[PDB]
């Protein structure tokens, strides 16, 4: 009967309708002719104002003051600001709300049961690259909390008309260098070849390891980016070992504790925050499956399977599956032993199912990208595999933005 | 306009131009994507144009596009629709249509085999009885003593004046599921409803976890009839593990032949409501979904306990360990019984080759990422990293409502 997407869980036979998708003001890549849902990158005053009015309504709804004189006065204040300057500015509590709502709105994130618990650092007074460094360092210390990780975001000044952006050039606050070798191969993380190359061009003295922590390249408006080395005591790392396979420790593998995205745009009511790094804690499959096993990343699957003495000559020995499970167990075990927050793909997906149910009650649906929510190993072993999902763009949002170079 | 399609492992890019040939809307809109939904929510002129398009596709395929044989076949079809409201396919067109429907099937990872398909014309079938004989010959043929051969059997098309020929079973071979006094199911929990129907239409039911179901076959406007498949026609494979001796003692088994029998085959406007097809299993179907899904045989915990794993916490990854052993047991057992099977690494590698063949041949390949990517070890296969466009081309297989 309902004129909204029916959504089914094929494990439990249960049914919901997504009414929240009606709140979407922005088109994705799909059409009735063809589905483009698996694509990683989907291809003035009037416009800003309507987006602003909409965000302010969302704000006043959330504090249950919708229709009030405080609501109408804020609306009038927002338009009067746009009337004289072309832009406007958020109140502190509006920014806190917008930031949380952007995380809550992110279809690709499985960790959203935590959305209401986000420390928002307001860094809109920041006026130099040096100050950005200070702010970022404070973020890392706060977020890392000696292993007891805490979600946080730091928000730098918003994009301004005819004035350069605040930009963090790194895609993450903590990433390993990738050194292009004389024989075409790569030492370190092949994902990070360009940023490593760019850091060196900008005066970094590079190391020669597989796990060299990259420095930050930070850009303040209309200035060239400046280079900043993170003090090693600030960057918590976990040496990797396996609970039963004694040789795994001898591989000298390690990963950083803090996953912190530094290259996304945070959009709130039309306003664009080009520098706004955020951090959580890892799901173990991100490190153990993607980072360590992708053929275009550290690519350690064969090495590990050779040590495990598997038949790597034939696919049907399932050497890849076996090695990947051990690497994942080793990631989980090492983080546990070191007392660094981590969550396995089972607990995370179970917690995402709970989140789905909370959002069904609270908002009548939850935008979710199936291909990204299902983990890269043991897919159908998790409850999210059997759960249908509707994907749409709500604002506030994190958006991908082109590399600044 | 034309979507850019990228492989994120290799950095390679293609453009899908095939998608402009779609005549049938899918479930997505610019406002929201519904591509993860399993099942989302004719007058002369309209059949005539699907008919012409299909005949055009066929003469193009044999490089006689524009010949007199092509002209006269278009005239035949028009003449037949214009007087009867419908028409009939020549066997050769049927053969071409069946293969093309498989080619066009976005959820199928086995499409590298698309050109190699045995097609049995069963359109001269007039009774549940005759249906049974055809199904039995299909099975004998497809099974081929473990050396599996892809096959389809096509029963008489839908006609406006009457009910459909239908196979009630969703697959030709499936295991009974008996709902038990204490709320649990013996056998396959996915087959409870179809098992109950078989009993209501007079089957004496077994009581094991692996009792092969009888077929319920329906000729137009007649009650469905029951037929037991002769035990010797149903090749089954007992499951053992290469290294774990106690696995054999789980008493696990599975049948060789995956044969879909509830799907509708659409060719050139015509609809074939009963058109069962089969190939061979990819091991993750049995090892992961059939045995490990919690609403199926759900054996994960039993296996994990046999392996003496810590079941008390998710972080020991006991589910992932056991699943892999279960999948390995399936591959080993099929190889030992000399029954055709393919693992998900081999299958996805061959699907990648298929995408490249179709790019050159047709300028695209419709594909449903969520179905192509295996249910375990997704990103360890190359399809994970491949962007895919999904859309409906005809000829096509379609879902249809259960006949009851
Ligand atoms: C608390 C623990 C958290 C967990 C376990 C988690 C988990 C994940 C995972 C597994 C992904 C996909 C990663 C990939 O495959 O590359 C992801 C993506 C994402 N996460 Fe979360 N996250 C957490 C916290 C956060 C926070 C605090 C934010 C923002 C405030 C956030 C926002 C996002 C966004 C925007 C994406 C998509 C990014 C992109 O498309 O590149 N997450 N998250
Ligand atoms: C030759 C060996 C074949 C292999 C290894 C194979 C593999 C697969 C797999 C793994 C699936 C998804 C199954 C699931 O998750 O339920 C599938 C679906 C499908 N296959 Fe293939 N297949 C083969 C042959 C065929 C043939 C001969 C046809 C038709 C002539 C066909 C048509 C289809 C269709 C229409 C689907 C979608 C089924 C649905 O929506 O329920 N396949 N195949
Ligand atoms: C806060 C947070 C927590 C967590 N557990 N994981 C993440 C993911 C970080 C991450 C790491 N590596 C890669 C990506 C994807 C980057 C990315 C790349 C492209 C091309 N498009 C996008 N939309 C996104 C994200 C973030
Ligand atoms: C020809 C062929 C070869 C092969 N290896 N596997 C198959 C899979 C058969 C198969 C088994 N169990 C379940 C399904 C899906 C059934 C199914 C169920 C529903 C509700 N909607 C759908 N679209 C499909 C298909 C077919
Ligand atoms: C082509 C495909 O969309 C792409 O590889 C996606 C699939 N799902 C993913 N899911 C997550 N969480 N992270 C990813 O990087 C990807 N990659
Ligand atoms: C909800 C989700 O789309 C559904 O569980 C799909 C996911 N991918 C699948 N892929 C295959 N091959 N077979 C399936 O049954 C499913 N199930
Ligand atoms: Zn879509």
């Amino acid at each position: 009967g309902p004129k909204f997407p029916r959504v089914k869980n094929w494990e439990l036979g249960s049914i919901t309708y997504d009414t929240l998708c009606a709140q979407s003001q922005q088109d994705g890549p799909c059409t009735p002719r063809r589905c483009l849902g698996s694509l990683v990158l989907p291809r003035p005053a009037e416009q800003l104002l309507s987006q602003a009015r909409d965000f302010i309504n969302q704000y006043y709804s959330s504090i249950k003051r919708s229709g009030s004189q405080a609501h109408e006065e804020r609306l009038q204040e927002v338009e009067a600001e746009v009337a004289s300057t072309g832009t406007y500015h958020l109140r502190e509590s509006e920014l806190v709300f917008g930031a949380k709502q952007a995380w809550r709105n992110a279809p690709r994130c499985v960790g959203r049961i935590q959305w209401g618990k986000l420390q928002v650092f307001d860094a809109r007074d920041c006026s130099s690259a040096q100050e950005m460094f200070t702010y970022i360092c404070n973020h890392i210390k706060y977020a890392t909390n000696r292993g007891n990780l805490r979600s946080a975001i730091t928000v730098f000044p918003q994009r301004a008309p005819g004035r350069g952006d605040f930009r963090i050039w790194n895609s993450q606050l903590v990433r390993y260098a990738g050194y292009r070798q004389q024989d075409g191969s790569v030492r370190g993380d092949p994902a990070n070849v360009e940023i490593t190359e760019l850091c060196i061009q900008h005066g970094w003295t590079p190391g020669n390891g597989r796990f060299d922590v990259l420095p930050l390249l930070l850009q303040a408006p209309d200035e060239a980016p400046e280079l900043f080395v993170l003090p090693p005591e600030l960057v918590l790392e976990v040496p990797l070992e396996h609970p039963t396979l004694e040789w795994f420790a001898a591989l000298g593998l390690r990963w950083y504790a803090l996953p912190a995205v530094s290259n996304m745009l945070l959009e709130i009511g039309g306003l664009e925050f080009s520098a706004a790094p955020f951090s959580g804690w890892y799901m173990s499959t991100e490190i153990g499956t993607r980072d360590l096993c992708d053929p275009h990343r550290y690519n350690i699957l064969e090495d590990v399977a050779v040590c495990m003495d598997l038949d790597t000559r034939t696919t049907s020995s399932l050497w890849k599956d076996k090695a990947a499970v051990e690497i994942n167990l080793a990631v989980l075990h090492s983080f546990q032993l070191a007392k660094v927050t981590i969550v396995d793909h089972h607990a995370a997906t179970v917690s995402f199912m709970k989140h789905l149910d909370n959002e069904q009650k609270a908002r009548g649906g939850c935008p979710a990208d199936w291909a990204w929510i299902v983990p890269p190993i043991s897919g159908s072993l998790t409850p999210v595999f059997h759960q249908e999902m509707v994907n749409y763009i709500l604002s506030p949002a994190f958006r991908y933005q082109p590399d600044p170079w």
